[PDB]
């Protein structure tokens, strides 16, 4: 068909591969980084392969992130969807559905807080790209695709990487990503579509009667006038999840999986705390970046010592290259939450890395005194000549 | 259409084409020719395919203060060359050949040989102006019989009159200026340009290498090795008549003494950026003046970062003192990496010397400057980003 003819075609295969490219780039973790360069230092031939795959419709090389191969065609069988298939345009075209962004979500919050939304229930749908029915999936999108090949390959790309994300997954996935939600969209690209398509009634049934729902693949957030009329909204979500077997966390038994209360007093919703008038990342979502620069700074610190009394030192954590990579750390934590207002933690973030800084500078300053030319080399990162000709 | 034609179009050759120049902008110190090589890679689809499309058609104007030629006309010129040598019996045979150059690491090692096996005396000079005075017609009556395709004949011709031939001496200094080695840089922007050399010199290659003469030839420069001042004496004005055959010339050393060497071989010389000597090979002090004068430029400029980053709040970044002291230490590793065929120490030494002097002087400026500086000022000068900055 020419639906799966344009999933085959290198124009296509090759647009998702930049893509999926970025949504590596955009993580922390170097093995993602450079797993996306080793695919491509075959280019050439590894998109071919794929490419000559789906035409022979053999769908093998698909079996915390999805391979490229299967994350490419997942990529490349969204972009045809969504241009080619009313449906799948028109799903992901939702206004209470995000993520074909995060700062729209948060930014549409805040804009109902401060009209009239003062309170709130923030939940999720437990285990749901497991409990989810596949063959209702592929109930709803048959007679929009009319191609049992680009069928079958929807159905393979949910049974070999969306079906496994479960919850054990999905924490791989927080400590990747600044904020931990935008990794399951682009691991798995097919992951919102697939969530837009299995809660489209949803999300219909739960935008009316003054109750605006929120939803980012399976989190969502219920926003009312009042706590009567968000209580009475949660139920009413839980009967439409329980039409398609799903649930959500009540608030009310589970605190710490779901939020509920005034808006007034702030609420984490996709990584960050978001009031009325205040939006910042959540003290979870710093807690993790706390975390992640005194790993940083402890093996900057071991490193000081290492190289001074040795030889063999990894120049990847020395002086220069340490504060190298913090700062480009930092660059790409800051510039994910760029559409927060929240100045007070960003310059009690800073206090923090100029504290860690200085402790590292003063460490420094002690270790090099008194030292040779040759140990100022090993421990501020500069290599000797005499070492690359050895 | 011709298979061998077909060959250079198909993307497949136009991607190992591609990720050569790649490779050759990296292994280049200038940072603009690595962000050149990285903005052609941003259209990393078209891109290739825009020269894949025009090359089927037939169509060469992207061919079209730049020292190195044009990404997609090294990217055509690389193909060119994968092709050609894998295809045509002359190409695989003139690049074969043993005495042209097998990087310049084996140039030199023969010549340790030829020296090893009784050459004393030695003739280094150059052939001036090669690529302006090469004859663009004897170059396609010398590859016309062994192609028998004449969209590859004419495409060879753009290549010459787009970049080859507008390779003179005021560019080629441009060229010192961007590799360790700095007739490296000949070959890596302007890949035909070893092709084309061997095939214009292959009378003079084995013309030369005859009556006791080792002649090593590199693109234009080249070595005449032998037993006698009077055998290499001869074997230059052999050179020289072979030269005047085809309309060039060689620097003669008599007259021209600092565009040509002449003399006894244990008293060392200079050949492809090193000295060479009957036992000692290293940089020569022309390569070890130019990466002397490299360092001083980046310590220069870290030291004035210093100064900027602590009055200033829109700092490059790029010269902090974190990233002066990353790049300076990765400009090391290239320029360390380039001459490990060198068995000379004492000079490595002596540059470790020089680094760690001036890597102290930016260590000592750099604590007067953050004395008594606040925690804002320290973030800048060391280089370690604002999150209150980002935000803003």
């Amino acid at each position: 068909s020419r639906l799966y003819k344009d999933i085959c075609s290198l124009r296509t295969l090759y647009g998702a591969w930049r893509k999926v490219r970025s949504s590596a780039f955009l993580s922390s973790s170097d093995e993602i980084r450079r797993e996306a360069e080793e695919f491509e230092s075959r280019l050439p031939d590894s998109l071919i392969e794929i490419q000559h795959a789906l035409s022979k419709q053999i769908f093998i090389f698909l079996q915390v992130l999805a391979p490229i191969p299967n994350r490419v065609v997942q990529r490349a069988l969204l972009d045809v969807l969504q241009r080619r298939v009313r449906l799948v345009k028109r799903v992901l075209g939702t206004p209470t559905s995000y993520g074909g962004r995060v700062a729209m979500a948060i930014a549409d919050a805040r804009e109902a807080m401060r009209t009239g939304a003062r309170f709130h229930i923030r939940s999720d749908i437990p285990a749901f790209f497991t409990k989810i029915n596949k063959d209702r999936v592929l109930e709803l999108l048959r007679p929009h695709l009319n191609c049992e090949a680009t069928l079958k390959l929807f159905e393979e790309a949910i049974r070999t990487d969306l079906a496994n994300i479960d919850d054990l997954r999905r924490k791989g996935l927080d400590e990747i990503f600044p904020i931990g939600i935008e990794g399951v969209a682009q691991g798995s690209p097919l992951s919102p579509l697939l969530a837009n398509i299995y809660l489209a009634d949803f999300d219909l049934a739960m935008n009316s009667n003054g109750i605006t729902c929120l939803r980012y693949i399976d989190d969502f957030l219920l926003l009312g006038a009042s706590l009567s009329d968000v209580d009475k909204a949660f139920n009413r979500a839980l009967k439409e999840l329980g039409k398609i077997g799903l649930e959500a966390y009540d608030p009310r038994t589970d605190k710490t999986k779901a939020s509920r209360g005034a808006t007034e007093i702030g609420f984490d919703f996709l990584g960050c705390n978001v009031s009325p008038g205040l939006i910042q990342p959540s003290e979870a979502t710093r807690r993790r970046f706390r975390a992640k620069l005194d790993a940083e700074f402890v093996a900057a610190s071991h490193a000081l010592r290492y190289n001074a009394q040795y030889q063999d030192g990894d120049g990847k954590y020395s002086y220069s290259s340490a504060l190298y990579r913090i700062d480009k750390i930092i660059l790409g934590w800051g510039k994910a939450f760029t559409f927060c207002n929240g100045s007070q933690c960003m310059i009690a973030l800073d206090d923090f890395i100029s504290n860690k800084l200085a402790q590292l500078e003063a460490e420094k300053i002690a270790i090099l005194a008194n030292s040779d030319s040759t140990v100022r080399r090993r421990v501020l990162g500069v290599r000797l000549l005499i070492d690359i000709q050895n």
